[PDB]
DNA sequence: AGCCGCGGAACAAACTTTTTGATCCGCAACCTACTGGATTGCGGCTCAAAAAGTTTGTTCCGCAACTGTAAATGTAATC
């Protein structure tokens, strides 16, 4: 449901397919508080249009489980230590490579174990259009990046 | 996600500083007067030889910031 209704607004989906959207990304860098740079890839102000479209065309037919407030609409981050309210204890984990080691081959057979098929045009879509290509070289490595609109869902 | 020059390193032949195992030669001893044989023996001193201790020329190992079309965004706070 992604191909059909993709040239439905703007439709210039016929270019920019080949054309590396990708690729169309600018990197920051933002400084921390403390010891650190983050680098932040972020799209052109045309890309983040279609990828809000395809989170909502997404968000359709999917289900997020709960003891997440990971970005789901109405949950703030009070809730996070609502649920935390009334224990003694904490053991507080953080993962390494924020973001940034999330490759598409991960999110494919994410959604084949959540029962939901995707066109092998859709799959390119999704492959091509909400990723990032550090290396800006034609075949390279995706990684998600910290900054696009569709990193959260 | 890829891998620049830089500098230690892991090895490995050459120098290089002593550990050892004889050989010697005064050197006081015998013996008796004294070179006594036709003698031993005994302790410093020195010898290369070789098992130990550096020293130096070569080969891989590792690692950083960001990449080719590309956002200035009123306030606070999250990853």
């Amino acid at each position: 449901d992604i191909e059909t209704t993709l040239q439905k607004a703007y439709p210039d989906f016929d270019v920019l397919l080949k054309s590396r959207p990708a690729t169309h990304y600018k990197v920051y860098k933002i400084p921390k508080r403390t010891i650190g740079y983050r680098i932040i890839a972020q799209p052109t102000p045309r890309v983040k249009a279609i990828q809000r479209d395809i989170i909502e065309i997404l968000k359709q037919h999917t289900h997020i489980h709960d003891a997440a407030t990971a970005y789901v609409d109405g949950k703030n981050i009070l809730d996070n230590a609502k649920i935390h309210q009334s224990s003694v204890y904490l053991l507080k984990l953080d993962l390494v490579n924020f973001f940034n080691k999330i490759t598409p081959e991960l999110l494919f057979k994410a959604l084949a174990r959540q029962k939901v098929d995707i066109s092998d045009t859709n799959k390119n879509l999704l492959k091509q259009f909400c990723f990032w290509n550090r290396t800006k070289r034609k075949n390279g490595a995706l990684v998600l990046s910290v900054g696009a609109p569709s990193s959260p869902f």
